[PDB]
């Protein structure tokens, strides 16, 4: 298990040989597994760090994870601003002790790809002219709780205020610092950002974080988000390029027989302009393709079947590695998903929903790497074959889902999905989403105040 630090998920081609190869000749599994942060994991390494350091990549006592930043921005310009800013804070907060990781996005509306709410610190973009002009600073979000202890609990971020860019890295590192010597000193369990806000209160928090940085918050500027899918497939980008996304179940790239996934990106690597973008999705991004350099690109990426079709329920969903390299997995996370999905899919259609999604989410335990409690539809482990079943999030990723159902196996998980997504497609209003469906049918009763409400 070794980790790279990539902020913004923005890899280089020639950085991706010389991982491609890495994963292939030095590692039991010879995958190159994306995660949900926007970097990869090679598993089984049977030396890394000189092959990372060769083509400029470090591996992370540093209680920091990879800063992530919207991958594919509806306006493409904005995002080579937000990317260098991601970066920056990367760099900034780089060695402090803190007493829990501290986990760090750019977010740019309307896009939530980056789920924003399971994040410590997150910088929502405003720009203005196709510029950025400040961030929103949004505080406090983690998704890892306990089985059956009530003292634990997934949080949503807080709006503390607006910024001008300026202020950003005085900001950015107030708020570590104020974590650092208000976090919990008795136990790691309490020590998150999201408990300590708690406890002190935010106000009270975004007091110090001023005094600290040495500014006053601004009120918050307006910014929404319409969803967190990736934008699978073609995309104009800037000036006469494309952005071309490829859906990778799990992030798992190998080479399977009729599907050589993981030659094929090398193919395309070897070939390709730009470079690379990994998704929070688990997805990759073939960045800056000239118009006249698509059909290249794409007959290799078809070939390889890495543009398989697949449903939008199936681009929508997403779980943790979990087995067989996770020493905390309960439940299968990754392995179970491809064939959950199957299930899903039929119910689907069943229903006459086929085009439609939910966004389904498999935890292999409750520490939450699948970000199961943001989705609308959560499977959280407890055990082999078994899961508790969470219901009632929003496909933008702002509400935690309440639980359901507890320990059930999956005949029992879809047989009430059967139940509930078939209420959905008959009674549902125009555009209305299964998650807040649940909760305005009464399936479910609201998550209104995570550390309060949470738990029943
Ligand atoms: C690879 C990934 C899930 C995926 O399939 O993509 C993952 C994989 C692993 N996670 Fe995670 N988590 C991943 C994102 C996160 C997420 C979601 C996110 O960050 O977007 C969370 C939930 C949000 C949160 O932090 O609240 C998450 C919360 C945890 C926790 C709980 C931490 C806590 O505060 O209690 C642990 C266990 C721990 O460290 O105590 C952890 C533990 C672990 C490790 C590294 C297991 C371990 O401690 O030895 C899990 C490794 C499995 C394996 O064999 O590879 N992971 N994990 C993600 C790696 C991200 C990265 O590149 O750094
Ligand atoms: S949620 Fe649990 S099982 Fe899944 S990868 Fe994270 S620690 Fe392992
Ligand atoms: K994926």
């Amino acid at each position: 298990l070794l980790r790279c630090r990539l902020p913004g998920g923005v890899i280089t081609t020639k950085q991706w040989q010389a991982i491609d190869k890495f994963a292939g000749e030095n590692t039991i599994y010879g995958s190159i597994r994306l995660t949900n942060r926007q970097t990869f994991q090679f598993h089984g390494i049977l030396p890394v760090h000189q092959m990372l350091h060769s083509v400029g990549l470090d591996a992370l006592n540093d209680m920091n994870r990879n800063v992530l930043c919207t991958s594919n921005p509806y306006e493409s310009q904005l995002h080579a601003e937000a990317y260098e800013w991601a970066k920056k804070i990367s760099e900034h907060l780089l060695p402090t002790y803190l007493p829990r990781k501290f986990k760090t996005t750019v977010v740019i509306p309307p896009q939530n790809d980056i789920d924003l709410h399971a994040n410590d610190m997150n910088f929502v973009a405003i720009a203005e002219n196709g510029k950025l002009v400040g961030f929103n600073l949004l505080v406090g979000g983690g998704l890892s709780i306990e089985h059956g202890n009530k003292k634990t609990y997934a949080r949503t971020a807080s709006e503390f205020g607006y910024l001008p860019l300026e202020h950003t890295l005085a900001v950015a590192e107030a708020v570590v610092t104020t974590q650092r010597d208000w976090g919990n000193r008795t136990d790691r369990k309490n020590a998150k950002t999201k408990y300590t806000l708690e406890r002190v209160g935010v106000e009270t928090f975004k007091a110090e974080v001023e005094r600290r940085a040495g500014i006053k918050f601004e009120p918050i500027r307006p910014y929404e988000f319409t969803g967190r899918g990736d934008r699978i497939g073609w995309v104009k980008g800037i000036d006469d390029n494309w952005h071309l996304t490829l859906f990778i179940e799990n992030g798992r790239i190998l080479d399977y027989p009729a599907r050589p996934l993981k030659t094929g990106l090398l193919e395309i690597a070897k070939i390709h302009k730009g470079d690379f973008r990994i998704t929070a999705n688990q997805n990759l991004i073939i960045a800056g393709v000239p118009e006249s350099e698509k059909a290249k690109i794409e007959k290799i990426a078809k070939e390889s079947g890495l543009m398989n079709a697949v449903t939008p329920q199936r681009e929508n969903s997403m779980a943790c590695v979990s087995f067989p390299t996770c020493p905390l997995a309960m439940a299968e996370a990754e392995r179970f998903l491809p064939s959950f999905i199957d299930n899903i899919d039929n119910l689907m259609a069943k229903h006459g929903v086929s085009d439609e999604h939910i966004v389904m989410r498999v935890t292999g335990c409750p520490n939450g790497c699948g970000r199961a409690m943001l989705a609308e539809v959560g499977l959280v482990g407890k055990a082999p074959g078994r899961y508790n079943l969470h219901l009632g999030g929003n496909r933008i990723g702002t509400r935690i889902p309440r639980m359901y159902k507890e320990n059930i196996t999956e005949p029992e998980i879809l047989a009430s999905l059967d139940e509930l997504i078939g209420r959905w497609a008959k009674e549902r209003e125009a555009g209305e989403g299964f998650g807040d469906f649940t909760v305005r049918a009464g399936i479910i009763r609201p998550v209104l105040d995570p550390a309060r409400d949470l738990w029943d």
